[PDB]
DNA sequence: CCTTCTGGGGAATTTTAAACCGGCGATTTTGGGGAAAAAATAATCGGCCTTGACAGCTGCACAGTAAGAGAATTATGCAGTGCTGCCATAACCATGAGTGATAACACTGCGGCCAACT
C-alpha cells in the first residue's frame, strides 16, 4: 500500500518481485486481486440517453 | 258319515355374524453421543484472452473573484522628565537557637621513594 500510494507503482510484476525477496511465496493472482481496487477506474463507454420534458431544459455553450 | 292328515300363526329359544372396545406385542420415534462423510465457502494457483500505450512535451489564454505583497499614512503605547508626598527599610540593642568548629581515634587518599623491565 505504501508503494502504491507514495511511489505510484502499479506494476504487479515489480511489486511481486520485490515482496518475493521479503519472504512471500504465493502467486500473483492474490496480489492482483488485492491491488485492483487501488487502480484507477477506466472511463466507461456506455452512454445513457435522456429526453427532457417540453419547455423544461435548455443547454448553452461556447 | 267319521277319522286322519296337513297347514298357518304366535311364542319361545339358539346360533352366528357383525361391530366395538380393550388388552397385549411390536415397531417407530425422539433424544443424546460419537464418528464419518459430504458439501460449502474461502483462498490460492495457473493460464488464457484481450487491449492500452509507446510513439517530443505541456504551457499558456481567458474568465472572475479573492488574497496578498509592498508602501504610505495614521493611532497609539511606551518612554522620558520634572516635582511632591508617602511608605519601606535599615540601623541599633537584647536574647535565644542553630551550626560551624574543636578534640580524638580510624580509615583512606595522595605524594615521595624504591625497584623491575625494556
Ligand atoms: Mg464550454
Amino acid at each position: 500500500q505504501k508503494r502504491m500510494l507514495e511511489d505510484g507503482v502499479f506494476n504487479s510484476e515489480k511489486l511481486f518481485f520485490e515482496i518475493r525477496q521479503q519472504g512471500y511465496t504465493g502467486g500473483k493472482t492474490i496480489l492482483k486481486d488485492y491491488m485492483k481496487p487501488f487502480r484507477e477506474t477506466a472511463k466507461k463507454k456506455y452512454t445513457v440517453r435522456y429526453e427532457t420534458l417540453p419547455g423544461e431544459q435548455m443547454q448553452v455553450d461556447w
